[PDB]
């Protein structure tokens, strides 16, 4: 599923994102656009051989299980195809234990590098919540 900004901004608000260890709403749609353009289906590959899933690239070398990632941890406890899904509970579920394991939303590259510092609340400008 591609979702649109607001849909994706309200099914994150109804999973308990908004402002989770102190970020906004905007922050996750912020890194969500940039880490898959908002597409559930989103898969990129890592020169370790790890593997990125979904709509907000979670990686195999931690957080699921791929079968494919040798020496690697599943942290979120999921196969990585769940992380796939139409319906984003998985994945949010598991960004909520990579985002409390000290190091906060950093974790995702294009949020440090396209997020962070930003007006994010522009993401979520507009949008029925
Ligand atoms: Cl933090
Ligand atoms: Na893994």
């Amino acid at each position: 599923k591609v979702f649109g900004r607001c849909e994706l901004a309200a099914a994150m608000k109804r999973h308990g994102l908004d402002n989770y260890r102190g970020y906004s709403l905007g922050n996750w749609v912020c890194a969500a656009k940039f880490e898959s353009n908002f597409n559930t289906q989103a898969t990129n590959r890592n020169t370790d051989g790890s593997t990125d899933y979904g709509i907000l690239q979670i990686n195999s070398r931690w957080w699921c299980n791929d079968g494919r990632t040798p020496g690697s941890r599943n942290l979120c406890n999921i196969p990585c195809s769940a992380l796939l899904s139409s319906d984003i509970t998985a994945s949010v579920n598991c960004a909520k234990k990579i985002v409390s394991d000290g190091n906060g939303m950093n974790a995702w590259v294009a949020w440090r590098n396209r997020c962070k510092g930003t007006d994010v609340q522009a993401w979520i400008r507009g949008c029925r919540l």
